[PDB]
């Protein structure tokens, strides 16, 4: 593939340019007053709005938002649940704003998560109508907005997340340290109970927008890559084929997550800029693609953070879904990507 019909293709893509300041002022607007009218509460006091890009997490959707909650909540105290490595059980180390969801020692997030439905969908009473671990909400009867709440922890981050975030050789380990010292978040998640996984999406975001070795990457002629183009074509890849096998629950445990990872990976193997340049964009693409597929083939995809925790795993996803996608994948690379046209 010729690195200019890639980019006609994601141009092509951007064609949305002119909705996004209409749809942004109503989302904007309904979260900002679901913040005001949430921060009355004693336990949801400190929460606020993360803000991990405010546009999409999906291509092709200019219907569907993700935003994220966040709360500061002061001396918590982890436990590794059956080695998880990335889910946890939230104690604390008397006088506590959460106390009403404290099941015993550890903290509910059922009861915490039905107060936070319960308060949002109050607010709704007063075109925004809700869905039946997150919280959809149907602005004017088209837009989608999808809110989830994550308890925020200046502490440390675990051990689990020790060998991780591997961007000394990309971003220098100045950036991992000044990184590492941030806050973590942990979202309500089950393991495959009543735990919380670990998430890191504005380090995601951070490391996205500051992708380069050199800090003036993407800032002139002479210092375009094409990393954002590489990710942007796997996720449409991916989007794409799991639009065409829509009435299969092979694909279903496939997302953009595991695209992000995987290129955050091949980010890893290549540090240099030089080896993300912009008329080799066909070329790293490419490699992305392969990459992706011996995560497919090995049934081995790290979480970027957490490198014990694998996101193929064949408890999380079996053999026959991952060699249905390779064969499309394969397919599709092998005819030029005939999945691009419309
Ligand atoms: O921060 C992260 C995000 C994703 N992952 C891994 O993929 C995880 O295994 C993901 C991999 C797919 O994740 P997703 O973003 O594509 O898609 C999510 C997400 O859309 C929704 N969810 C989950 C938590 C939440 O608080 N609010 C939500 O809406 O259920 C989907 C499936 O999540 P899983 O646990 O079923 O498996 C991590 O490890 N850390
Ligand atoms: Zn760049």
């Amino acid at each position: 593939m010729g690195a200019s019909k890639l980019r006609a293709v994601l141009e092509k893509l951007k064609l949305s340019r002119d909705d996004i300041s209409t749809a942004a002022g109503m989302v904007k607007g309904v979260v900002d007053h679901l913040l005001l009218r949430l921060k009355c509460d004693s336990a949801f006091r400190g929460v606020g709005l993360l803000n991990t890009g405010s546009y999409y997490e999906h291509v092709k959707a200019p219907n569907e938002f993700d935003v994220m909650f966040k709360l500061e909540v002061p001396r918590i105290q982890l436990e590794e649940y059956s080695n998880t490595r990335a889910y946890y059980f939230v104690k604390f180390k008397k006088e506590n704003p959460l106390s009403q969801f404290l099941e015993g020692e550890i903290l509910s997030a059922s009861k915490m998560l039905s107060k936070f439905r319960k308060i949002i969908k109050e607010e709704i009473n007063d075109d925004v109508i809700m869905k039946r671990p997150a919280v959809t909400l149907l602005i004017s009867e088209k837009i989608s907005v999808d809110i989830t709440l994550a308890l925020e922890s200046k502490s440390s981050w675990p051990a689990s997340t020790q060998e991780g975030l591997r961007i000394q050789n990309w971003l220098s380990a100045k950036v991992r340290k000044q990184l590492r010292l941030k806050p973590f978040y942990l979202v309500p998640k089950h393991a495959k109970e009543e735990t919380w996984r670990l998430s890191f999406s504005h380090i995601e975001k951070e490391i996205l927008n500051n992708h380069g070795k050199s800090k003036t990457c993407c800032e002139n002629k002479e210092e375009k890559c094409c990393r954002k183009d590489c990710l942007k074509l796997m996720k449409y890849l991916l989007e794409q084929l799991k639009e065409r096998f829509k009435d299969k629950k092979h694909l279903d445990k496939f997302s953009s997550y595991h695209v992000k990872t995987a290129f955050f990976h091949v980010c890893t193997q290549n540090p240099q800029d030089s080896q993300w340049d912009r008329k080799d964009l066909g070329l790293c693409f490419d490699n992305c693609v392969t990459y992706f597929l011996q995560c497919l083939r090995t049934e081995k995809l790290e979480n970027y953070f957490i490198p014990e925790f694998n996101l193929f795993s064949s408890n999380l996803i079996d053999k026959r879904s991952k060699e249905f996608l390779t064969k499309q994948i394969e397919y599709e690379r092998n005819n030029e990507f005939p999945v691009f046209d419309e």
